[PDB]
DNA sequence: GAAAAGAAGCTTTGCTTAATAATCCATATGGTTATAATGGGAGCTGTCACGGATGCAGG
């Protein structure tokens, strides 16, 4: 899960920062009081101490009260889900039969 | 519960078309002409009433 977040982008991030960027990537332009209410366990600027490394790194940024990543981190998501395609649905990760197509 | 049937999702493929090699052609530029060749032309012609600025002149 985040083992694929943090690894897919290569341990810049920690547990809690991974969790809140599969809350922001998982609904687009969701406010951070959403946020800090599906993360009890964080605080209030530990939430935001989180946010503030996303926006340090550019990659989650706001409109107006916009929250959302860039497609940078985009495909670190993609990466991660590629890799627990590759680890966790490896039949998910398949392909049926091509055409070739016309033979002389 | 089977079985035709139609879509999701891959591919090709004949056609197009935009990028680019090739070529040719308008265009500029300059040169170069060695007998001699010596002051233009429409000007309107039938306003006109005022008026102010020159303009000239004698006391």
């Amino acid at each position: 899960k985040v083992t694929y977040i943090i690894k897919a982008s290569n341990d810049v991030l920690n547990e809690k920062t991974a969790t809140i960027l599969i809350t922001i990537a998982k609904k687009d332009f969701i406010t951070a009081a959403e946020v800090r209410e599906v993360h009890p366990d964080l605080g209030n600027a530990v939430v935001n101490s989180n946010i503030g490394v996303l926006i340090k790194k550019g990659l989650v940024e706001k409109s107006g009260d916009g929250l959302i990543i860039t497609g940078e981190a985009q495909d670190i998501i993609s990466n991660a889900a590629t890799l627990y395609a590759q680890e966790n649905a490896p039949e998910l990760l398949k392909k049926r039969a091509t055409r070739k197509a016309r033979e002389i």
